């Protein structure tokens, strides 16, 4: 549970970073790098969170 809480806190922190980068946008290449890191991190952490619900399923028998 705490390992998923850490992931949720990290996701919220990444949202804060997204807000900061968007505020800064309002260099261009650095912003594009931040958006691509945004996409990569969102995908990886979303799939990690999806996987986390699988371990809770297979924890009792293990």
């Amino acid at each position: 549970e705490e390992q998923q809480m850490h992931l949720n806190v990290g996701l919220r922190k990444i949202k804060e970073t997204v807000d900061q980068v968007e505020e800064l946008r309002r260099k261009v290449n650095r912003s594009t790098a931040l958006l691509k890191s945004l996409s990569a991190e969102r995908e990886r952490w979303e799939k990690t969170s999806e996987t986390f619900k699988n371990q809770m399923s297979t924890i009792a028998g293990d």
